[PDB]
């Protein structure tokens, strides 16, 4: 059965139409994995504590000990949409679609290739010589139960590369253990010293040790073997593909205007405050657009750089994001900042280990909120409030200035009302499993598709343990033969979207290409250079408005 | 207990967030409980008089 | 002997999601590498103007991405099952009983 | 919660720790606008406990 | 037929609940084999002499002489506990089920593999190259009728290794040959010599010379070949998985209290022995527990360090195993020491040969014997004895102190009843094959289940003989092609187990983790090294207790 | 269901003692004295995601 590929090459991607504009959409990818050998046919636990860095007073940010268990598996995650698309798509998709949803999921692996190395001399030096072996096997699995540890590798930036004419390589298998951890508060320049900065050891009730062997149903496979998985299904909820504006003020009937103008630059007026008719929730006797009562609140002041503990150490609590408005409080509404490799976007001529970096603003504009403008008023209300009768983002809280209300403010209520973050682009996850917890989090920000069952089992290889004529088992030298494989992996991917429909007058926002310059569009970021240099940076997803109310 | 008149703001000025209502108990803490001011003309309520 | 109750303290297993009051804290707006000592509330601070009485006594972190463990029942003396309260809208469960 | 950092050393005895890529040049996200990025910072899928 | 699997990986477990708590077991175990060249293509007759031992005045306990029959052939042995399950299920069977049986097996090779060797020049250097024949085979058979001396390699700790993600290789199959031998009895330093320490030569009536040729079906198979066997049942009885502890002394109806305590911190009392109602074998005219007659004897005295001897030399007389009691008599009671292997617990971080050791004491509290305390009194039966009217363990039998009737006492008899030695986790033997003797024993210690009927059949493998361009019958010098293989083994082991009940109020003793400490169950044990190494100690297997009368 | 390599917290009786749960206290005085203690309900632990 050797000499027949096993498979067909395919990065295709069709769209089907069905009546009343829905659209079946289905994405094909392939691409040449490369599998090297293990770096130790063990499993293994592994503290990680950077002393070097936490030990330095106001330095917990920094902090990232912990303990993992490595297994001698790897990973094949296709977990991004950058793997599925061609930018074009994604552009077409949000410029035309109102709504998007995940439907099935299929993958084969095939063609599959394995060779070892060895050494001879060219002229006094070693150089290698490649050779086929054909009984030698790879190693295939599929958490289907999802037993094992889920482990999203967008989460790391290694999935698999989104350039279809180049090669890959797969993630290896690692899960966090269980052991606690502590480290105390300072800053800057306290003196003292760092108390506690300590790593625990195992405990009898957390332990968690997982074998790939003892868990999944493994299917070995020569190079004249293929394999495949069944067809998945999700229960996922749609994505809306249109943004927001509206804000808390735009909210029903606007004021009835008692004067109209009468050219061009003139602004209309109102009925007087004091006898404008309306309902608010304050005793005044008057009304006013800010004053006046809404049905809900679209967005909601979130508590920033709120860094919390527990049992192993500290971290920054997520937030949910939004726009930032004109106050660009960035880091304030849970903008999202992406670093990665050339493999995933970052252009091939940039040098060095340097990430690219980029900053994601969500497009809620109705549910921004700007620090610099909010504010608390006192008890009975007052119309122009007195020094001490209105708290603002100056006044300092505790007795630190730098550190106002907004901090520690969190207005998250029943009448709080929101958008969903959207997808991104390139380097964006797809779906993501839900945490196996009684009650829920009304979503993730990791990612837009949350499985409401079952998520798509992880799909695990490894390389078949090829020996030598030398073997013991007590031996702690596990000489083996050099060897590495590659193979073929092709998925196929099935949305279902619906068209837009147009109501407006006017035109409305586009994503588009753009001549040659400086604006974010220059069709050229996304064009090869003279030597083959790609680059693939993010889109916007949500180009086009609607009405929220 | 509900953060009290608490203005938000984004991009567009300026607001009173919305209070959940509740009983106002002997405090009489009418505007810290969220009830409503209802201003009204004639042809909804108002005397015909006034 | 005498009237003297027995009592008993219950820990909730719930170890993903416990907190260390002492060792939470608040950062300032942009984030800064090590923070001076105005950028950064701790648990030692006051607030209002009494010690004693840091921001975690007032803080709730509650939220849209909040998500956690259900506490589970007791033993010898838990309560089992419970009647929900009247009202439009519900608490998303209670903690004297497991089963409402 | 979420795939453990990718180490770049291991340990050689079973007393030592591993390593991990730097900070300043370690692939990931965050919602923080520094140029790093460490386990504490790393954004999660959501909040476990409050 | 070349480049395609023949098999599939797999080392699961599988719990099938029937009704009325019955459940059925499914054990299934993969392992890369790694087998090498014979050392020789003849069947070798050789003597063992450890004279340089044995000449040693009151070494007799030392010695280990006999004549062995050695073959090409190689086996695979799976007869061992912690081939087929993962040391959390033993702990849940253990702590969950009531009892266990045997009832099928299943076994099959594949994906068979063949390498030679040649070196090459790298700098002067001879390195190896490894090269893939295609055309070379293996050879296997199946004594399934047992015609062959059945050799459990649990006996020498080489079955297969108890980890999955390790290879593993074969014990070679060897079986005793026979020749009388003599060995007279020396100690400590007594003045003389060691009369006779000879070695006999084949006898005419007793010479049995097997080959695996002349007596098996041997089914040759290159690397597109696969192969597997029938399926086994197994006739045999069910283990129970809880302990007993009432002793002689609590079989019955406790006397009659006739007051009773009024504290928590005072005893009750009986009726005067003298006017107490009952039963004994004693004349007396009183009554009192130990002298009361009870139903049957519960475990009983066996006669220590027995070395007994017959045509081949001198040897142990095997000892039932029991609990040691308080007296701590370890030996006394035939606990078992054990001595492994790193591939089959032994932890791998230590070092040198040194093997590691533990020994397994019986939980059959009931029927214990503490030496110390036991003692004979004279015929009419006396009060206090006199001194010459009770034998102690201090009086002397024969004519040395140290030597005490309790060493050459056996209580054995009609009313002599008694528990079923345990199964041992890690490194215990499964099951066994009977004696061919009209008159059978009660049981085997070194195993739980012995096969009623035939036993399964002994698994044998073999490279083969892969000549070169010269051969020559009569040369002494054999050249040969070096060469060695590898190829995977599955088994598939089903047993049945019932639930067991709860009826006492009290809670009860479980096997359970604990916290990283001293206490033999520090989850630790049971958790890979930060470089990976594994270790794995012996668990109980009677957590449970249960009343016996 | 068993998924872990490693052996599981379970609840156990054991010897009569401190630890929390000597057996005894599960048990009659001589008078008849009885006393009854929580205990754990959820020994072992499961992954969260």
């Amino acid at each position: 059965g050797v000499g027949v590929s096993t498979g067909s090459y395919d990065n295709q991607t069709h769209y089907r139409f069905l009546g009343d504009g829905w659209v079946e959409i289905t994405a094909l990818a392939t691409r040449l994995v490369h599998l090297n050998m293990p770096k130790s046919e063990n499993y293994c636990r592994i503290r990680v504590h950077n002393t070097t860095d936490t030990s330095v007073k106001g330095n917990m940010a920094k902090d990232d000990a912990h303990e993992q268990i490595w297994t001698p598996w790897s990973l094949v995650d296709a977990n991004a949409w950058g793997v599925w698309l061609q930018p074009s798509d994604w552009q077409y998709i949000c410029n035309t679609m109102s709504q998007l949803n995940l439907v099935s999921l299929d993958q084969e692996i095939f063609n599959v290739v394995l060779k070892t190395v060895t050494e001879q001399d060219l002229g006094g030096q070693a150089i290698k010589i490649y050779n086929n072996d054909l009984t030698a096997c790879m190693m295939v699995a599929v958490d289907s139960n999802n037993i094992l540890p889920y482990t999203p590798a967008a989460n790391s930036m290694e999935t698999l590369g989104f350039y279809p004419w180049k090669p890959t390589i797969a993630s290896p298998y690692r899960y966090y253990f269980c052991v606690d951890r502590d480290l105390s508060v300072t800053y800057e320049n306290q003196e003292g010293t760092v108390e506690h900065n300590v790593m625990g050891t195992p405990k009898g009730m957390n332990s968690q040790f997982f074998t790939i062997e003892n868990t999944q149903q493994i299917t070995l496979l020569r190079t004249g073997d293929e394999f495949a998985t069944g067809t998945y299904y999700f229960d996922t909820n749609p994505v809306k593909l249109t943004h927001t504006w509206q804000t808390n003020r735009q909210l029903g009937q606007p004021p009835l205007l008692s004067t109209f103008p009468e050219a061009d630059t003139d602004a209309g007026t109102l009925t007087a405050q004091g006898s404008r008719h309306g309902t608010t929730q304050m005793g005044v006797n008057w009304v006013s657009e800010a004053i006046r009562t809404r049905p809900a609140q679209v967005g909601f002041c979130q508590p920033h750089n709120d860094f919390e503990a527990s049992r192993a150490g500290p971290f920054a609590a997520p937030k949910v994001p939004a726009d930032i408005t004109q106050g660009v409080d960035k880091e304030a509404n849970g903008s999202v900042r992406y670093s990665y490799g050339k493999q995933h976007g970052e252009n091939w001529a940039s040098h060095g280990p340097a990430p690219e970096r980029y900053t994601w603003d969500e497009t809620s504009f109705g549910s921004g909120r700007d620090t610099k403008d909010g504010f608390i008023q006192s008890a009975p209300l007052v119309v122009p409030p007195p020094l001490n009768g209105i708290l603002t983002n100056a006044n300092p809280i505790g007795t630190k200035n730098d550190i106002h209300f907004s901090n520690v403010f969190n207005s998250y209520g029943p009448l709080t009302a929101f958008s969903h973050p959207s997808p991104v682009y390139p380097q964006g996850q797809i779906w993501d499993k839900e945490l196996d917890l009684e009650h829920k989090p009304r979503l993730h920000i990791t990612a837009p598709f949350v499985c409401k069952n079952n998520a798509p089992g992880q799909m695990l290889v490894r390389l078949g343990p090829n020996l030598t004529d030398q073997y013991d088992p007590n031996g702690a030298t596990l000489s083996r033969i050099v060897t590495y494989g590659t193979f073929f992996w092709k998925g196929k991917l099935t949305m279902r979207a619906k068209l837009r429909a147009n109501t407006t007058w006017n035109p409305v926002y586009q994503v588009s290409a753009e001549d040659n310059g400086n604006s974010y569009m220059s069709v050229t970021k996304w064009l090869p250079t003279a030597t083959g240099n790609m680059q693939s940076v993010p889109l916007i997803t949500r180009p086009v408005a609607r009405n929220t109310y």
